[PDB]
């Protein structure tokens, strides 16, 4: 037999995002809305940021605001919020300094300490059920070197 | 970098279940089986349901009877036994009261208690060991509010 | 709602391992390194062992040596050693004797007395600290019926 | 049979924290809290670190400050207080001498005297009882060689 | 190195159960099964309520009957028989006086005198002993203020 | 509030160990060691059996021989050694008459006179101070009926 | 309505490979660059193997030498590494005997014990980050039998 595997990989010499074991993160997430307290629960992930330069500040920010739209009306709309590294990010660019992340903390040198990132996403309206169907959305986070 | 994180979400603003610990249920379960015995282990966990509201009873049944099957060997199944609350479910529906689920028993309005969820698998032919191989199915559980 | 649980199970009709208290062996398992002594922590679980026919020896083998390798590092190796019932598995097979594993200890027939089973790595060179960072490995135990 | 066991180890050949009787630190604690003095019970436990060099001091900090926070409400947040060898920890950096923490006090070297680490949770507010509900957090205890 | 440990606590601002030390109770316990007598050892312990009013009565009452069932046979059950205060709990909710608990027996306000927790399991059939294997079960006590 | 406490039990049908007082063995033993006369303190307690039928003989056995080894150090090791009704168990096993265990000797049937468990260990080369750390070991007691 | 489904299958009454848990390989796999070690993540699969007659060695070889290339520059290249079994893929053909294969380890015929399937990828020139952009490549695993 001949099994062809595609192997593909983006490269970007500066900075990345990794899961604090090591691994890439999630592609996809699920979110749970509980009818009781009318709201979503969310989602976290301890990460750890890699980067060429230590010694230079790290810019995260959204490429859009993310938004949860039903897959067969796109008109409903929910707004999902993203937090990483205890701050809330927007479109507007956060700036976090190199020894607030605690480089180096262990033996590897370039790796940081961890930085929870947390996705939730909350009725447009307070107080308000959202309708029924199926939601999906897509989160683009931007992180760059100083 | 750029990080494409899809967001997915299902909404029903009437019912649904979530673990006594508030987090949603496992999308998958592992069976064990044992030669001497000749029988599977059973999964158990402790699940909450919620409600928009707490005085209609609820309705629960399984949309097909699952069956576990060789994923070699379609002619190959096994019957998966589902039963929740203390009663074994099946295609018919079964009613659980609004006052039996004992909902606000904490200090969360619409949140009853715990209720226990048991999936497990018996061979098709009592006392005869099943065939070697992988075995896979889906158990559709349908939680409705009355 | 409708919540889909994918059940799957494996079955061998001849033989298999459990816990002690009748649970699935984890799979997954952590090791700790303390700098002091340049060793690793074992990792200890009492296993019995589930058979259709008593009568008959046990050939306990592994597939392949298992070595701790670094997530970001392929080159970088630490060997993981495995024993079962008091003795060391390799690629060799080891045979246990019927009598030896003490069948029907209680009352339940066709399981054994508990086997422990062992865990555990070393630096690949005596007395030197291993290099920083995240490793990761698989145990393929191998268990068949004389 | 087959059973792959994963294996996974973190090594750091400086430093780390482990428990009094030579086992890992827990990853995961619970609280109670009680109704009539509105406060949470602490976790306690002895712990001893290994160190590559007995003559550095330690430096012991927080990733970021921890706090309890709602599983159905990223609103709701609850402060989370940690203290090391008798010291409040927090994100500003404390520094141990190699003298205060006894090391080589047993007959193993560079394992220093037992050093108790306790977690507590209080409310936000004093004198004011938190929302019912399921509360979750993760302290992130980072420690270094000086 | 970076040590995350998870916190979690579940808060209810009425009612809970502590044990008469002021620690949480056992989230698990063992019974012994004496093959002269017929008969299983009961599990006791002394607990004390705090209530966040004390002119209120208490309702106790299990969620559903407790039954040990063996783990490799879902058929095999046992009921298990609990007793709070000196009466059999049941699925009917009992109620306890205010003035029978006598709160602020000791200088701590909202604390009730200690009351005795009782956790026993009989085989189905008197006078017959049960199948051998490991038995497993949930006692799901419910505590709600009046 | 509702507290999930997990009941478990292990059945044995015809025989089983229990404390003279009518309580379960412990599930763990510390030895002392004395650096003057470079031996383990032993650990003693007094059991009776508990049978279904007092006129079969009784079978002793270990599962297999006992060491203590270091948390640390998988290679160093410490024999165990165990003596049950005043004669040394091994993996040979021992045979008890009927007539010598003494049955109903007080007002219960099938209640044997009390025997005499020890545990102890010593260090593998006689004369010679084990190396220091923290050491662990099971030992794996069976019990069988004629 | 109408769906026309197209469904398409490839044939080789030999040989083939497939996943230890009996799904087909994944057409696909993603690698992660981390700035820091300068090194990518390797992708690691356990798969086993279905052969006709078990009595035949297997040769296992590469079409060509896997490289990854950037979708905009076809100049630029990195090559890729491939192991099976735990030795090293190439254009020269390997070989792997049938009993090293361990083929009815369970209690299938034909399908022999788990192998490890290893991708990973590094920079061409050592100590040098690869160039930003976007990369592709495919590994043509051809397996025969002797």
């Amino acid at each position: 037999v001949e099994k062809n595997i595609t192997v593909t990989a983006s490269v970007d010499p500066a900075i990345d995002l990794l899961q604090a074991d090591g691994n890439a993160l999630p592609s996809a997430v699920k979110l749970a809305y509980s009818p009781a307290s009318k709201t979503f629960e969310s989602y976290r992930v301890m990460t750890q940021v890699h980067t060429n330069d230590a010694t230079k500040k790290v810019i995260v920010k959204l490429a859009d605001t993310p938004q949860l739209t039903d897959v067969l009306n796109s008109t409903v709309q929910m707004p999902i919020s993203v937090s990483w590294g205890g701050q809330v990010l927007s479109t507007t660019a956060k700036e976090f300094e190199a020894a607030a992340l605690g480089y180096s903390a262990s033996g590897v040198n370039g790796v940081s300490s961890s930085q929870e990132l947390v996705i939730s996403a909350a009725p447009k309206t307070a107080g308000t059920a959202p309708t029924a169907g199926n939601y999906s959305g897509v989160v683009s986070l931007v992180m760059t070197l100083g």
